[PDB]
C-alpha cells in the first residue's frame, strides 16, 4: 500500500496534474491531493474539468490553507511527492523555505526526510535567479522535472504528449509504470 | 535586412527548429541553418521529412564540421542565434568553451559579441550538474528556454503545441511574431 | 506607441510611484499600474491623495492579486517596469521567485523576458541579507536605484527632489526626459 | 525600562514563548507580544491555554497583519526581539527578506538596527536548505538557538526542561537570569 | 538481520542514546555501539546508569580507540550509524576528515560507502561556524537532527519527550517504528 | 533480473572492466558493455586479451559511438553503471555534460535518473581542477572511486589485487558479493 | 638537454608558433611538435607556409590523434609545454579535463606533473564563462598570455611584433633569451 | 548625434587610442576625450607624437583630474566609452569602485546606466588575481578586449594589425565600421 | 647533500612508505622518519616486517608525539615531505590545519615554507568532503598522489606494482628516478 502525495499549482498544464492523479490512482496507490487557489483559476482558464473533478478521483483530498493536514509532520508517512504542474512561486518557495502554505511544507516535509520529490517546472525562459533556485533544489534532494515537449516516442495528439511526460514524472517517483519507451 | 543562425542538434524535437527555420523565413529574414549528425540521426528516427529538407529552406546551410563558416567569427555580422532543440551537450559545450563543431563556435562567437543567443533546452530531469551550467550560461548572456507544454492558449493537436512554443523562441530572438498571446 | 508597468509597493515615498505614473502619462506612454495593500496603507498614513487617485491617473489599473493580469505572462508585450517605492519584502519576492502576487509575478516575467526592471529601493541601513539579495537581483538584470537625496541640482523644496528623482527612474526606463541635469 | 519584542510562529513549543513573555515580564521588561494565525492554531493543538492568555501577559498585543505596529520602524526603539517558537517558514522569510507580516517586519527591523534577534528554531532533521538559510541568519547577526534537550541540570520534568531552555534563551537576549548553571 | 552502530559522545543527553540502542534491540536489529571518554564522563554527571551499562545492552561493544574494530572498514556491511547524542567536536571531525577515534572513522566510512548517518546534534547556540559545519556533513548526506523539543504529541514527562524523540531518530535509519505521530 | 551498463576508457587497468564483466555476469546479472576507441588502443598495449573478448563476455555490446543504444534514454531502465577504468577525459566529460559518446551520455542518463554510477578514476598526481571536477561529479551523485592498492587482505600476485578493487567496485553498485573483507 | 613540447591550435597567429619553434631549435633545445587539424586549416588560410614546414622544423612531430605519444604520461620527462597560439577549445579542454586530443592531454599531463605549462590564448572579446576558465587555468598553473599588440620596443614590422611576442612566451618557459627589452 | 568618451591610460598601444578617436571622429561622432598622466608617459617614450595631438582631434578633452566633467554624472547622456589601452590599474580601479580619477569615475558611470563599456585591457601574462578582476568587470556588463594579434585578415605592416584591432573595438560600441572582415 | 622527511600513517599500503625510504637512501638522500600510531597497528596487520625496521633504514627516526623535532620548524632546513601511505585523517588535518601530531605540524611546515609536499591519499570512495579537502590541499600547494593501480609498464607480481608506485612518488618530490617508463 504506497500513498503519494500530488499538488497542483498555478502553472500552465493543470491537465498534467489531473492525468498524474488518475495514473497512479488506476496502478493502485492513494493520492492525496492538493489544488493551490491559483491552480484552480488556472483550471477553470484552461480546462473544462469540473471545479471538484480533483477531489473526487484522489483518496483525500486538501484545500492549500489546511496546513495541519498529515502529511504537514514527518510522523506521517509517505512515499513521494509531486508537484504537477510547478509554478517558480512554489518551487522557490520550497527552496528557500517560505513555506506558507499546505504544499510548500508538505514538500518541505518530504526533503527533510529523505522522500522522494518530483517538480514539474514550468516556466520559459528560466533567467539566472530560476537557475540558481533549481540547483538549489536539486542539492537538496528534488527531482527537477521541466514538462518539456517529447517526440521519440512518435506523438500524434496532445493527449500522446500528456501520457508520455505523465508516465515519466511517475518513474520519478520510483514507480513501475507501462509506456512506450526508447528501444 | 536581418540574419539570423538556427543550429539543429541531437536532442528530440527536430521538428522545433524546421518550424522555426520555417517561420522566420515566412518574416522575410535570412536563416543560415545549421544541422549536428546527432541531430540528423534524430530527424530520421523521429520525422519523415526529407533528409534535405533543411538545406532546402535555409537561405544557407552548413554541416557541424564546417568550421570556417562565415559566422565563426566575430566580424561578421549576424542578429542571433537559436539552437532549436539544444542537447545537453552542446549547451554545456557552449557553456564550457568547449567549441569543437561550428554550432558551438558560432554560439561562442553570438555570446562574445553580446548578440542574442537562444538555448532549446530538451532534458528532463535535469540533474545539479545541469542545473550550474545552466545558470554559467545564463551569466553569459544566453537565453535559456525549456521547450515546456503550454496549454493557457487552449491547443488542440501537436501542431499547436508546438506554434506556441516556436513563436515565443522567435520572441526571445528578438523578433515581432503574430501568435496567439494571453490577455 | 510605449506601455510601461508601475507599481507602487509598501515603502515610504508613495509619492514617487504617483509622480512617476504623472510623467510616464505626461509623455504619452501608457501606464498599467498596481498598487499592493500595504501600499494603499502607506499612502494614507503619508499623503492626503485620494485613495483612487492611482487609478484615475492610470491607463489601466490592477490591485495586487489580479494574477491573471495581461503582463502575468510574458507573451503580453510592454516596454518595462519600475517598482516605486519597492520595499525590501517586494525586491526580495522578487529576488527569489516567491512571485505571489501580481507585482512580483509581474516583475519576475519583466526579467525573464529580459525587459527593463527598475525597483526603487527604500530601506536604509541595508544589512547584508539585503546587500546579498540586491545583488542578485542585480545579476537578473534589474536596475537596482535606491531614491537618495541628491543637491547638486540645488533643489529648494521636496518637489525639486522628487523630480529629479523620478526624472532619474525613468531614464532608467530608456526614456528621453527633460530635467535638470549636471554639466 | 528595557522592552523586548517576542513573536510566537506556528512550530510546535508554544509554551516556550508564553513562559518567556512570563520570565521577561517578571524581571520587569515591557514585552510586545506577536503570535501567527499558524501559532494560534498550534497552541490549540497543543495546550489548554486561553486564546487571550497571550494578550493577556503581554504588555501590548499584536497580530501578525499589524504591518504598521510601532516596532515596524527602525525609529521605534527596543532592546531586541525573540521569536519562541520559530517555524522554518518565519526564519527563512526573515532570512531572505520576504517580510510579509508583522513578524518578519519587526525581525528584520531588529537586524538592521544592529539590535539582538534570537531564534528558536524548532525543526528537525534540518536539510542543507534550512541549514544554508541559517546559516544566511547567522551571518546578518541573529542568534539561532534550536531549543534542544538538555539534561546537565538534572531535570525531572518537562517544566524543568522548558525553565531550562527559556532561562537561556533570555541570555541570548542580554538578560542576567537567575537559574541552574553548569559549575 | 540488520545491524546499526550507535555511538555515545560527550554531549549532553547521553539517555538518548542509551534508549536509541533499547529500541533498536527491542526491535530485533543488533547494535554495535561506541562511547567515548567524554562521553562515559558525562554519563557520570548526567545519569545514575551503569557505567557497564552500554556494554550489557548492546550486541557488541567498542571504545573510541579501537580504531581497528570490523566497521572501520568499508567492506564490513552494515545497515547505517547514528551519534546520539553528537557533540560538535564529532560532528565537525566527521564534516572534515579528522577521522582520529573510531566514532569518527566509522561515521566517515558510513557516508563513502552511502549508508544512512544520522547526527543528533546537540549544541546552542549555533554559530555560523557550526552552521556551514552541519551545512558540509548534509552535503555529505548526513541526517542533520537536533535533538529539539516536541510538544504535538502532548508529553507529559520527560520519558514522554525522550521516548518521541528517540523515535524520530530511528526512523531516520530508515527504521519502521510504532510510536504516536501527529495525525 | 538485474541489468548493469560497464563502459571500459582510455585509462590503465583495462583488466578491472574485464573481470568486474566477468563478475557480474557469474553473479547473474546482464551486462551492457561499452568500450571506447581509446580504451581498445590501451588494452593492446596493456594485455593480450583478444580484442573481441569484451563482446565476448557481454550480454550486449556497444561502440562508443553508438549514441543510439537503448541507454541513452532515460526511459531504458537499469540497475547502474560503472566505468571501470574511468580516464580524466570520460570524468570531466560526464561532470560537464560533454556528453559526445555513448559512455558520457549513458553516464549522464544514469546520473539524471538517480541511478547509481561508479567511477573508477584512475589518475595521479590529481591537480585542483581534477579535484574540483570530482567534487562536482560527486554532488551530481557519482561513486568517485580511485583503484588504490589495499593490503589489508594480505595479496599474493597481481590477480589477488584486481579482485579485492573488482569486489570493493561491485558493492559500490548495491551488489552483494562474496570476497575477503576486513573483520 | 633541454625538451619543450609546444602545440599549434586553430586560432589566429599560427605564425606565433612556428616562431617559437624556430627560436627554440635556435637555442639548442628540442622541440616536439604537435598541430590540431584546425590549426593546419588556419596555416593554409593565414600563411603560405608549406603544409609540411611544423614537421621539418621540430625535433619530432605528432598529429593531435595520436594520444599514445610520449608525452601523454607523466613518466616521461619534458621541462616545459606551449600552446602557441592557443584556441578557446583546447584552453577549455585543458582548464575542465576535456582531454580528448593529445593536445589537452599533453597539456594536462604538464600541469599534473607540475610543469610548466604557457597558453598563448588568442581571443577577443572575453566573456565572463572565457574569463573563468582562464582564471581556473590559472589556479591549476599555467601561464595565460594573450599574444597582445606591444610598442614600448619601438616596432616597424609585424616581424617586429612577432618577435617581441615569442620572446616574451619562450620566457615564460623559463628559458634566458636574448630580445629587446625595457631599460 | 552620437558622443562617446574614449580614454587613453598608462599602458602600451597609446597608437590603438589615438586611432579610434580618428575613426569614430571620421565617422562623424564627438569624441571626448581623456589621457591619463601614465598615458601621456607612455605616448612620449611609445611615438613620436605631439603632446597635444590627443586635445587636437577631440571634439573636447579633458584631464585626468577633471572629476567635475560631464560625464561625472549620469545625468549626461552619451552613447558608450572605451578604455584603449586600458592598464590593469584602470581595469582594476573601475572593477572595484576605485574611482579615484575621472577615466574610473566615467567608466563607473557608464557602467551603472547601462551603457557600453569596452576595456582594451593589454597586460600579459595575466595571473589569476587579474583573471577575477577582469570577471568581475564581465559581469558588471563591461566589454574585455586584450587588443590581440590578429592574422587572418593577412596584415602586411604595424598599421594593418592597428586598424583591424581598431576596427573591432569599435564593433563593440555598436558602431557601424567599414574593415576587412572574414568571409 | 638532499634531506626529506617521510612520514607513515594510517591506512592500508605500509610497504609503499619503507619502499620509498630504501630508495631515496639507495640514492643517497637522508631521509627523516615518521610513522604514526595507527601506522604501526596497520604494519603490524599487513605486513611481517620488524617493529623497528623503518627506525633502521631511516638517517633518523621520530615518534609522532616529537612535536619539539628539528622540523617543526620552518628555519630547519630540508627538501621536501611525502606522507605515504597518507590517511583521511592526516591529510584533513593538514587540509585545515589540526597540527596536533610531528606528521601534520611537518607538513604544514614544509607548505608554509613553499617546500614540496607529496601525498599518497589511500582511501575509496572518496564523498564530497573528501574531495573538497583534497582540492584545498591542491590549492596549498600540495600534490595529491592516488597510490592507483597501474599496468602500462606490465607488471608481474606485487612488487612490480610496488616499484611503478613508489618511482612515481618519488619524482613528485622533484627526484630523478632510475624506473620503467612510458615510451
Ligand atoms: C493566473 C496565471 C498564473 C500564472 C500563469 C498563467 C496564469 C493565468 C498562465 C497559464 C496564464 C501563463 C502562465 N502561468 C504560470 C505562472 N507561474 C509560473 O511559474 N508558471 C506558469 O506557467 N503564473 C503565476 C502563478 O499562478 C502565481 O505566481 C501564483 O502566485 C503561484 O502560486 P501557487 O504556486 O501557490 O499556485
Ligand atoms: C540518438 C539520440 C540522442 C539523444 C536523444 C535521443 C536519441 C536517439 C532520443 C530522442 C532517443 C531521446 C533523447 N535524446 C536527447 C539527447 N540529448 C539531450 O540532451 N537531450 C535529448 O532529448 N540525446 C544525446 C545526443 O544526441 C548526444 O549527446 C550527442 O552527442 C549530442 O550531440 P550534438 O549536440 O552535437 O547534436
Ligand atoms: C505599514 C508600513 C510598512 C513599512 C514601512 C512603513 C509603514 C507604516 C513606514 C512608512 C512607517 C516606515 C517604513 N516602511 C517600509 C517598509 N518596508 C520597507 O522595506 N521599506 C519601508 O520604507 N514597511 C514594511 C511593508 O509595508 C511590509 O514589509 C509589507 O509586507 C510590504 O509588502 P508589499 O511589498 O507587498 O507592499
Ligand atoms: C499546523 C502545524 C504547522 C507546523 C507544525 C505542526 C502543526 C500542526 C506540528 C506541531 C503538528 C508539527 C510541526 N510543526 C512545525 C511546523 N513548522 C516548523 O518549521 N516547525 C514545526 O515544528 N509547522 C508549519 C507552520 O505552521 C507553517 O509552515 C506556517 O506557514 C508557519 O507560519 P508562521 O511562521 O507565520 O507561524
Ligand atoms: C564535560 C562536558 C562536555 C561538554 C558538555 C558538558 C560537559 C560536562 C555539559 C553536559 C556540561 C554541557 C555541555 N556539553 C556539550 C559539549 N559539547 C557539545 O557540543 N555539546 C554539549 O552539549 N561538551 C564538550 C565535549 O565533551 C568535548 O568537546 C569533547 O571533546 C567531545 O568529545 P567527543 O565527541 O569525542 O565525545
Ligand atoms: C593511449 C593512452 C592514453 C592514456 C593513458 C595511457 C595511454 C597509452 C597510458 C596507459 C599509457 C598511461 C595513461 N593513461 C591514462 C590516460 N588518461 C587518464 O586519465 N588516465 C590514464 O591512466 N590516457 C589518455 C586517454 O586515453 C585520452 O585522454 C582519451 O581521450 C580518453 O578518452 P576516453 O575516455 O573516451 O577513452
Ligand atoms: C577555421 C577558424 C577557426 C577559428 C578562427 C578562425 C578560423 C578560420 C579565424 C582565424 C578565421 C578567426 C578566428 N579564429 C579563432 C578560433 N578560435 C579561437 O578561440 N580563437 C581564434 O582566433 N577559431 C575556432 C577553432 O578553430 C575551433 O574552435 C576548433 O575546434 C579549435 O580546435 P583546436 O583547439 O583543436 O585547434
Ligand atoms: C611607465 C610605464 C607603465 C606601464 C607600462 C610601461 C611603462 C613605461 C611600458 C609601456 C614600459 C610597459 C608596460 N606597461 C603597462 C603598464 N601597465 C599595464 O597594465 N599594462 C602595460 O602595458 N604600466 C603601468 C602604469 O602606467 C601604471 O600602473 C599606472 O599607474 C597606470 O595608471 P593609469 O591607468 O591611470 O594610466
Ligand atoms: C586500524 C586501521 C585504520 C584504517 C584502515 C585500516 C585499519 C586496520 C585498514 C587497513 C584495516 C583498512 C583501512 N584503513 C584506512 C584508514 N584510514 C584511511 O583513510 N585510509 C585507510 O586505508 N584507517 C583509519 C586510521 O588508521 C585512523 O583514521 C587513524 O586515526 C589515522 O591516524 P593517522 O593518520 O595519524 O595514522
Amino acid at each position: 500500500g504506497m500513498r503519494f502525495v500530488v499538488a497542483l499549482t498555478g502553472a500552465s498544464g493543470q491537465i498534467l496534474g489531473i492525468r498524474l492523479i488518475e495514473k497512479l490512482t488506476e496502478l493502485g496507490a492513494e493520492v492525496y491531493a492538493v489544488a493551490s487557489r491559483a491552480a484552480k483559476i488556472t483550471l477553470k482558464a484552461e480546462t473544462d474539468y469540473d471545479e471538484g473533478y480533483v477531489r473526487e478521483i484522489a483518496t483525500k483530498y486538501y484545500d492549500e490553507d489546511e496546513i495541519a493536514a498529515p502529511f504537514a509532520s514527518g510522523s506521517f508517512r509517505h512515499d513521494g511527492m509531486a508537484v504537477v504542474p510547478c509554478s517558480i512561486k512554489t518551487a522557490s518557495s520550497i527552496a528557500y523555505g517560505i513555506a506558507d502554505n499546505l504544499i510548500a511544507r508538505a514538500a518541505d516535509v518530504t526533503l527533510k526526510e529523505k522522500r522522494r520529490l518530483v517538480l514539474a517546472i514550468r516556466e520559459a525562459p528560466l533567467h539566472s535567479g530560476h537557475l540558481k533556485t533549481l540547483a538549489r533544489l536539486a542539492e537538496m534532494g528534488a527531482v527537477i522535472f521541466p514538462p518539456v515537449l517529447s517526440f521519440y516516442t512518435r506523438p500524434k495528439s496532445v493527449d500522446d504528449l500528456i501520457e508520455h511526460t505523465v508516465s515519466r514524472i511517475a518513474e520519478q517517483l520510483g514507480v513501475e509504470v507501462d509506456y512506450r519507451r526508447w528501444g
